[PDB]
């Protein structure tokens, strides 16, 4: 009654929410539907509306002037200048005189103009009027929300040692390179519970393999870097090496558990490996055969993965590759000037990720062939859920790490979010910022960025202000990957700043755990924008580089070079609290009001809200280690806190004894 | 005597100096001195030290925390990714306990690394160790720019008119394309001085030409246009088009006035009109000739020119294409897979700007050869020079409005500066801020960057918000590029918000003018950072997004998507001011500290300083038809202000009549 579906022809079904709804015959609520050329809904704003939403898109908080396309794409370029990220996650709430949200639920291409073309005007399209539509009404933004967060149920729960922090680095090989990572964390007393293996731990980019020669006795190895209290979490992509008598080829070829072209075949894309098929995740049959091959890492002592370049991503296909050289010998035997060399790198970029690619294979559902183009947002997720369904079949009551570069609202139940990598971008701190609580409102807590760097551009400041904002992301990593400076937190001057910096985030676990718990068992946000906890106060609607987290505390992070400090809006009075590298806590009382505040590079701020207050640990070099028996009591004396803390491992999460309520 | 020059090997003559200082006996004052790998300086930093200069390079005013290259060069990547941008400006100070300046005179790649290998290391570098280092002395960097600015010459002084409003359009190729523009601003009553030419007026992208097709009475259009107080801009390119019967081509052939390879043939770059000869801008009789040929426009009442690709930009050289079209013979032909589809894209790209290039072509200076990449830096300034001469011997009593894409130190005599496409970047907005003092303290003041663009990605607060900007720019224009989307002033909804902005422009232009006539005639900043007024207070010296405007404001542009104000700091007690879309100016006197201010889209916002005003004429749509005569005073009760006046077009500019008093 809060909720009603419209449905327009005979949408595909993408297992998006958990709730069923009935289908609504009465006229569309808001706005004009048009499905003249396709499908269309137009809104006409009022001036003072905002616009939240779409999870994984570009931009601000506030959504209004720019267009944003749903196509689960890995552009190579600028992310200011991409209509598309990874994510597909098509709810939007209008927010302001009117207030009410939207959630389309289709699995293709779909355009978000909001305020693009005419600034008071938002208009969303596709080019098939097969979809459901739900509209959500509240009293406001944060209301609607919740309303969504019930019926796409329960967010994914990662186990307590994924609430650490984690490095890696896109060539890291042998085992001396994760033994000299585990010595520079532990013997510089930096803490560290992950470290992540990319690509090069595969045999030939061979998924469910290990490198032999490198790794002789895995299962031992998995061990030594377990006992120091370091988990391995290694990668999984979604192209499978075609290779005769490598079994999961052989598997999936002799079982028709590919994607197929439209003779049948099964379709060849080159990714890291060369030439790959991909496993067909809209399939049941091969779901669950893709998703029991986890097991071959599980049983050596791994406890969580990541599966990457599953838009699916796409080099170029046997297809392309022919097109490309033919048009390359056009080129090189022009003497006549009608081929510009520009036309010639366009043909090249052309090849990657292409549309023309995606239409040449197909999906087989239940035994229809559906193409993929039709339903490809929905790839990505329905990889992370052939994983997620497999560990419920393998060990029910273990929670594992899991999360994926791609994905669609459905998928937020498996795994999280991959958001990005922000190479060597100040600018990306902002960014992803302003994302935290889009993606929270689509179901997708567990989150977090890369700074992958690149060349050497990673300087020791941005790492340390990228690390302080990391400190509040659940996933919170430092892994290489374009960058060519050494970025380990041992690798730079004044390794205290380093140690200061991860010593906040171990000291807020405790915290910071108790609050996801809470809002993924209720769901609620972790992050929060100002304006849904403020809702009456006009300036904290518009500010986009401070967010509410659980119901305690406000971030603000430093994100401007050779900053010395930030502006900050306080909407009611708070503690200004910050993380010293001498191990001590500074502490002052702020006015409701406009401040500038002073944060350091070693320094660690958030805000506690009066009448509020949180327990804060004593450093501890992994999760393993906090003592959380006698905590400090930090913020106003009075408060109450409710901790909530589990053995961090299993799934049992209704225990009364699971909840303490604390005083200071 | 505050002066010291440090010579090092033998330099090349830039002549970026008009004053001539001796070469210094003593040992080098500041750091280290190494010439083991070429040649490097190196100093230890202060943490609380800063740097100011490099002009036109990327980032802050702070230099701090990253690594800057000399290079005039086009890179086709965003701005951020960018060590080089399109002008060489060779001059730093170092600021804190020890404070001094230094300008590097050397016209080759000069690599300024500023604590980004180590924090606390300034280190400047270059493969020669041919050039003058001068050291600069005093007791603050504002006091060492000054002494800067004195010695290089007084910098360019363009015509009045150019101090309104421009618009452009690559595009605009036909009579009815720029009617349609006058027409368009005319009949809204939206100020405009200026329509630019970009390169399809040309015949053929040829140089000294004019389409004969679309403007066979060239006099008269450009008569027709200036009736209505609209002047015709139009661009010159670097490269002569290689086409028979082209006489600017043929004499540039016959007379050897043309860059040559070592073998003495005339060397080839494709650019617009394919296959061109770049005229060799190091050859004083070469640069006579050039110069000389802008005489055909402005016979034709032409009174301004903007100088493009003068890095010079190169597509590809002859050399260049055709091992690129031999590659991609081998990746047509590879059938074993041993070339992929990046090697091909990244040999596509390695041949656009090629450092290889650069070595291939030679100037002659009075007989002795030198190749271009050692002396790579100069190539845009001696254009930009030869235009500026040639008009002293066309019409010595005459302003002719001139800009240039690249320059170095010294081209500020001759020419204003292009600063960059900010195609369709919110980042921009601050970047363009952030520039605008650096390029000061080098001597270019007349000032501004373009918003061409790209796709629909221009929508009308990002024009606004930008133009906003722009009023205070000395070259303010709105010039499509890439941008796919109709982007003159009239193409949006609410005209009004448009006009309002370049309303404020146009009120504002005597105050502008007379800054930056009073700014240029005594060797002073128009744009100063807040440091270089507030010495003695730390918040103003870290300020970066605003900043002074002569010697009676502060401006504080938004510079963020959907922000309905923004942060300020006040150094001391101001008069905040803004331009209402009535027509009407708002006051509010606010005190010395932080505060939020609102700004709306469509109102131009400033600050006055304690004891000070500023004149304000009402709105005309030109610059001739400005009322000077009875303008308001807006500021503080006792103050007075000194205004500089002239005719706006001849070179009188010692006369007592230029100056009048005015009194609040």
């Amino acid at each position: 009654a809060m909720i009603r579906k419209y449905r327009y022809g005979a949408p595909f079904d993408t297992e998006a929410l958990t709730e069923k709804i009935e289908t609504a015959e009465e006229a569309f609520p808001y706005g004009e539907i048009s499905q003249k050329e396709g499908f269309a809904f137009t809104y006409i704003m009022d001036e003072d509306d905002i616009v939240y939403g779409l999870g994984e898109s570009n931009r601000g908080i506030n959504k209004r002037g720019y267009c944003y396309i749903s196509n689960c794409t890995d552009d190579p370029i600028h992310t200011e200048d991409k209509r598309s990220l990874y994510g597909a996650h098509n709810f939007i709430i209008v927010s302001g005189k009117t207030t009410f949200g939207l959630f389309f639920d289709y699995p293709s291409k779909l355009t978000f103009d909001i305020g693009y073309t005419r600034m008071d005007t938002l208009k969303v399209s596709c080019e098939n009027a097969d979809l459901d539509i739900y509209v959500i009404e509240g009293e406001n933004a944060y209301d609607i929300v919740k309303q969504f967060r019930r019926v796409i149920g329960r967010s994914y729960i990662p186990p307590k040692f994924a609430f650490g922090f984690g490095q890696s680095r896109w060539g890291y090989t042998t085992k001396e390179d994760f033994r000299a990572v585990a010595k520079g964390y532990r013997e510089n007393h930096i803490p560290i519970d992950m470290i992540y293996m990319d690509i090069d731990y595969m045999q030939d980019f061979k998924d469910f393999t290990v490198n032999e020669k490198n790794f002789p006795d895995f299962p031992e190895f998995v061990k030594e870097m377990k006992d120091q209290e370091l988990r391995l979490i290694p990668i999984i992509d979604a192209g499978v090496k075609v290779e005769k008598g490598y079994e999961v080829y052989e598997e999936g070829v002799k079982n028709n558990y590919f994607c197929k072209r439209e003779d049948g075949s099964d379709f060849v894309a080159a990714v890291w490996p060369g030439d790959t098929h991909f496993p067909d995740m809209l399939n049941p049959e091969a779901r669950k055969w893709f998703g029991d091959k986890y097991r071959f890492l599980i049983d050596q002592g791994i406890e969580g993965f990541w599966n990457d370049m599953n838009e699916p991503a796409i080099f170029y296909s046997s297809e392309g590759l022919a097109e490309a050289k033919e048009f390359a010998g056009e080129f090189a035997k022009d003497t006549e000037g009608k081929i510009h060399p520009w036309a010639m790198q366009a043909k090249m970029k052309d090849i990657v990720n292409s549309p023309e690619d995606y239409k040449r294979f197909y999906h087989n559902v239940n035994g229809k062939k559906i193409r993929h183009d039709k339903v490809h947002n929905l790839f990505g997720y329905n990889m992370t859920r052939a994983a997620g369904e497999a560990f419920e079949r393998i060990d029910p009551e273990k929670r594992f790490l899991m999360f994926s570069r791609s994905s669609y609202i459905g998928m937020h139940r498996y795994g999280g979010i991959w958001m990005g990598d922000n190479k060597s971008w100040w600018s990306h701190i902002l960014l992803n910022l302003k994302m935290l609580p889009s993606l929270n409102m689509c179901g997708f807590m567990y989150t977090g960025a890369d700074l992958g760097g690149f060349g050497d551009d990673t300087t020791r400041d941005l790492l340390l202000r990228f690390l302080a904002l990391g400190v509040f992301t659940p996933l919170m990593r430092d892994h290489a990957a374009e960058g060519t400076r050494e970025q380990e937190c041992y690798q730079f001057e004044n390794i205290e700043d380093f140690r200061s910096v991860i010593n906040a985030r171990y000291r807020l676990v405790p915290y910071l755990y108790s609050e996801y718990m809470k809002a993924a068992l209720n769901d609620d946000m972790y992050f929060k924008p100002l304006g849904f906890v403020y809702p009456d106060d006009k300036m904290a609607i518009r500010v986009e580089d401070q967010l509410m987290l659980g119901n305690e505390i406000m971030i603000a992070p430093v994100y401007e070079q050779n900053a010395r400090g930030r502006y900050v809006y306080l909407p009611e009075e708070m503690k200004f609290i910050k993380f010293m590298p001498d191990g001590s806590i500074s502490e002052e009382v702020l006015e409701k009001g406009v401040h500038y505040v002073d944060v350091a590079l070693n320094e660690v701020p958030l805000f506690i809200r009066s009448g509020k207050c949180i327990p804060v640990a004593e450093a501890a070099e992994c999760v393993k280690d906090i003592d959380t028996e006698n905590m400090q009591l930090i913020g106003y004396e009075g408060s109450s806190y409710t901790l909530y803390e589990d053995d961090g491992i299993h799934k049992d999460y209704d225990k009364k004894e699971n909840y303490r309520v604390l005083t200071k």
